[PDB]
């Protein structure tokens, strides 16, 4: 089912030490598989990509998760070191980038802030309200708080961009995020390059029957900024990328904490070049390109990477950069929102990309790209025939992609239906809606899509994925469904996390005395003791 074209690069999946210098390449040969997989006969507005790596089509009539109070996009759950997703004292809690609803959706980026939502834990998606039943908790940070780390306080804009959030047994949250300062003249041009930093702020859940309040988030710690040897700086490129921290423990390195994030390869913009390994052709392939032709094409302006860092202390307040784990030199500008997902002894690196960010001569859908190997640093194999595509928006590659604010006349109306996807336990994938519709009849989202299900490692082949069209309604699950598979129960320094099954059992056994404990009511020493004993057992 492939059109003729270059063969994909041979990747070994071999693991290296996290501290080693090996950087895997998503090569031009790999990326050209995306065109081979496309159906050249697909007519106007129909999907040309294979159904197994295409997201189910989102309906244009979607609910809004915030009742249109805010625009919502990149969202993340509360996680542990294994990326399990958490409720705290009976409440699922998510963090989202939000922007005031009065803004044009495309102006959201320079006015972005982190907000949070919550909803009752343990309700199946089909039994929740249509819009997911989330309550908007408001903004995480008081005005001015995130400005604290910037030496240069003359910024014109100051935003919070994407990250992740780690929960502790005491209900504490370590919020890893991208803290960004812009320095713009009134006409929108730069005084100097913007300043995105990877940052941490600690806070805490305060929950009762009425809902969730977040406390703390008073102090921001500056963790990392682009260095210029591994990750491109503003001096190297005014519009360099550096964002989106995701932390985790690697099963192969217990007791250590790592982070991945988006960067660019550390080359001066104007002198950046690609080499034979970036091109990745098998020697002799009649479809091979020359290094000189690619370097002359403009492709050298697309040099995205995925970075790795390691924590130097238990508090996760000090980090050291490690060499990049994946580069996309002359393939894409932007390997966004990287995460590492562990399954069957493999490291899966998932990232998100736009169609328009592909380099000259390359093309692919908006959506999820992924890579598998034997270690967090490995010679990663891009998924699905070496293409890298795991979950693309429906897309006709035979027609121009257009833009989310200006759809192309001949393009699939779901081309921009989903972005900033995030892969959850069991291969569930949550994403936000950007645009759905045709050139004369489209709408912007700014709310979450239905959660979908991607099966990872089909037919015993770890390099293959397939969309589960039996999930929900022809692949579409619950709107804004970000389910917790672990449940933290915590009060006054005591805390334990339990499974779905355990949580149900505990609630049945304790009945009403548990509800009072979780409402923060006074309980007798005897009741406190029996709750803590039952929790400790599970």
């Amino acid at each position: 089912g492939l059109q003729d074209g270059p063969e994909p690069t041979i990747h070994t999946q071999q693991a290296y030490a996290p501290e080693d210098d090996f950087t895997a390449k998503w090569t031009r040969a790999d990326a050209r598989q995306l065109q081979r997989m496309s159906d050249p006969t697909a007519p106007s507005r129909e999907n040309s990509m294979p159904a197994s790596v295409t997201m189910p089509t989102v309906p244009q009539d979607f609910p809004d998760m915030s009742n249109e109070q805010v625009w919502v996009w990149d969202t993340w759950p509360l996680t542990d070191e294994d990326a399990n997703q958490y409720s705290v004292n009976g409440w699922e809690i998510i963090f989202s980038l939000v922007a005031d609803r009065n803004l044009g959706f495309d102006d959201r980026h320079v006015f972005a802030k982190i907000g949070y939502f919550y909803r009752p834990a343990g309700v199946p998606a089909a039994e929740r309200p249509e819009n997911g039943g989330w309550t908007y908790g408001g903004l995480v940070f008081k005005e001015g708080v995130t400005g604290q780390i910037f030496e240069d306080q003359s910024f014109s804009h100051q935003t919070q961009w994407s990250g992740s959030a780690r929960v502790s047994k005491n209900g504490e949250i370590k919020l890893f995020f991208t803290d960004v300062a812009f320095y713009r003249n009134s006409d929108g041009t730069n005084i100097k390059p913007y300043d995105p930093r990877i940052a941490l702020s600690v806070g805490k859940v305060k929950a009762n029957k009425k809902g969730v309040t977040l406390t703390g988030f008073n102090k921001v710690t500056d963790l990392l900024q682009a260095d210029g040897t591994y990750y491109q700086t503003g001096a190297q490129n005014e519009f360099f990328n550096f964002r989106d921290p995701f932390t985790f423990e690697d099963p192969a390195h217990p007791g250590e904490t790592f982070m991945v994030f988006e960067g660019n390869s550390a080359m001066q913009r104007e002198t950046a070049t690609c080499n034979e390994a970036d091109l990745g052709y098998r020697q002799g392939d009649p479809y091979a390109e020359t290094v000189d032709d690619v370097n002359a094409s403009g492709a050298t302006y697309q040099i995205g990477n995925v970075g790795l860092a390691k924590a130097k202390n238990k508090q996760l307040t000090e980090w050291e950069f490690l060499p990049p784990i994946l580069s996309a030199n002359c393939v894409t500008d932007q390997t966004e929102r990287p995460q590492i997902y562990f399954k069957d002894g493999k490291s899966y690196l998932f990232t998100i990309s736009h169609r328009g960010t592909f380099a000259a001569g390359l093309d692919g859908p908006e959506g999820v790209y992924g890579f598998v190997g034997d270690g967090i640093r490995s010679d990663y194999q891009p998924l699905n025939g070496g293409s890298g595509l795991a979950l693309g928006n429906p897309t006709n590659l035979n027609f121009l992609g257009g833009q989310p604010f200006a759809p192309d006349f001949n393009q699939h109306p779901g081309h921009f239906q989903a972005y900033s996807h995030y892969v959850m336990p069991g291969g569930l994938v949550q994403s936000f809606i950007d645009t759905i519709g045709t050139h004369d009849d489209f709408v912007r989202g700014g709310t979450l899509a239905p959660t979908v299900k991607m099966d990872i490692g089909v037919g015993g082949d770890p390099t293959k994925t397939a969309v589960d069209y039996s999930y929900g309604s022809e692949g579409l699950g619950g709107w804004a469904d970000i389910p917790a598979n672990k449940h933290l129960f915590t009060n006054g320094k005591f805390g334990v996390a339990v499974s779905d099954e355990a949580a149900q059992k505990i609630r049945k056994i304790l009945g009403s005395k548990f509800d009072d404990y979780l409402d923060g009511k006074p309980v007798s020493a005897t009741v406190r003791a029996l709750i803590e004993k039952l929790l400790a057992q599970y």
